[PDB]
């Protein structure tokens, strides 16, 4: 194990820990691709957690500065303020692949707003949040996941990320509330006559299930649309991206079976992950 090798192993560790599902799927990529994924993910995770876990804006700005250092001087040695193991690895990927740095900055901008949390008025704002937090990631990943870095490849990758995020939100309703966040739009909550506080207290009624299912359908519709254009990605990434999505779609069904609980985090078992991988490989 070289030094860089250890830097990537640490990134791999962060991904296994925080996103078992993405880990399960993207670890099947060729070595050079999965390492890139590990690093890009770890950066994104670090950005997220600096607000969501530490609520530490100063930390957040260290990371942006690190990435900025990288973008500017890809080939100079940086005393990263941030987490030097991750930034060393990102810097390494940057040397070999084209990194959409503005997409990282869009992420940082969006995660920043979570620190002074205000609710969205409309769905279009929630959708813009999904771009900012997940669509951006799809953009950063795009050069890794396909050989055609065109606007149409990007469009599918964006929608992939945003649908993943919407599903993340639909799993996290309870725990986001306990964190005093609601990501359902005010528009849609009123229209459906849902109050998350109230629903948190006395359980899940018919008006909540309708609203949740309204967003689910959108995520499921969007995933379908991505799955059609799966060809945009490389041969090797196609079945992986299909798996990663199938798993995350299965998260919706798990919420459903647990009757939409706002009081635990549902998950897909490794055992069902394996199942899905089988279901998928017959066709590849
Ligand atoms: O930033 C997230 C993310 C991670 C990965 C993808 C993805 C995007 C496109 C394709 C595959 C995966 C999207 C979002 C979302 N949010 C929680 C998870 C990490 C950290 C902040
Ligand atoms: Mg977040
Ligand atoms: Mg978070
Ligand atoms: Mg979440």
């Amino acid at each position: 194990m070289t030094m860089m090798d250890m830097n990537f192993k640490y990134c791999h560790k962060i991904m296994k820990k925080h996103s078992k599902s993405f880990s399960y799927a993207f670890d099947l990529l060729p070595e050079d691709q999965r390492k890139a994924v590990w690093a890009i993910y770890a950066v994104c995770r670090k950005i997220d957690d600096s607000i969501d876990v530490y609520g530490d804006i100063q930390f957040l700005n260290q990371i942006k500065e690190d990435i900025q250092s990288i973008e500017k001087y890809p080939y100079e040695y940086h005393h990263f303020q941030s987490d030097r193991r991750i930034m060393m690895a990102l810097q390494h990927v940057a040397q070999h692949k084209n990194i959409a740095f503005q997409s990282f900055y869009n992420l940082i901008d969006t995660v920043y707003k979570d620190q002074h949390f205000t609710m969205f008025e409309t769905d279009a704002e929630l959708f813009g949040y999904c771009y900012g937090v997940a669509g951006t990631v799809g953009e950063v990943l795009t050069p890794i996941l396909s050989d055609h870095e065109t606007h149409q490849t990007y469009d599918v990758a964006r929608r992939l990320g945003e649908s993943l995020q919407l599903i993340n939100i639909l799993r996290d309703v309870g725990e986001d509330f306990e964190n005093e966040r609601i990501y359902f739009s005010k528009q849609r909550l009123k229209q459906y006559e849902v109050d998350i506080a109230e629903v948190y207290q006395n359980g899940v009624n018919n008006h909540y299930i309708d609203l949740w299912e309204y967003y689910a359908a959108i995520a499921e519709k969007d995933f379908r649309d991505v799955m059609d254009q799966i060809k945009v990605f490389s041969i090797e990434a196609q079945p992986i991206i299909e798996l990663a999505a199938r798993i995350y779609i299965e998260i919706l069904d798990e919420v459903r079976q647990a009757n939409y609980t706002l009081h635990e985090r549902v998950f897909v078992e490794k055992r069902k992950k394996a199942k899905l991988f089988h279901e998928i490989n017959s066709k590849y």
